């Protein structure tokens, strides 16, 4: 079964808009979206659709670039760094789940190495 997905927004969370911020939208999230790796990664896990059946049994902290995405559209971030958290945890899930080799985790390590790449330099 699949949980409901991370939230995107939440009241009692300040918000807060910065040139970091910005860039990871403008040019890190939707640059990494457009690599032929990205798909498995637009959206949260479905556990049903895909034959996971345990993957949420595993992974407790899902996190995918759709829920990012939305997130960083709504200001829901104070700042850079706890975007930037969301995507070393939706990697981390993904070598958590699956084994070095697998066809997912290829795509989930070069995905990373784009990442870093791009946020080696955020706006000041
Ligand atoms: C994050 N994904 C996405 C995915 C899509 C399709 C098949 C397997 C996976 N495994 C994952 O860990």
């Amino acid at each position: 079964m699949n949980p409901p997905p991370p939230e995107t927004s939440n009241p009692n969370k300040p918000k807060r808009q910065t040139n970091q911020l910005q860039y990871l939208l403008r040019v890190v999230l939707k640059t990494l979206w457009k690599h032929q790796f990205a798909w498995p990664f637009q959206q949260p896990v479905d556990a049903v659709k895909l034959n996971l059946p345990d993957y949420y049994k595993i992974i407790k902290t899902p996190m995918d670039m759709g829920t990012i995405k939305k997130r960083l559209e709504n200001n829901y971030y104070w700042n850079a760094q706890e975007c930037i958290q969301d995507f070393n945890t939706m990697f981390t899930n993904c070598y958590i789940y699956n084994k070095p080799g697998d066809d997912i985790v290829l795509m989930a390590e070069a995905l990373e190495k784009l990442f870093l790449q791009k946020i080696n330099e955020l706006p000041t």
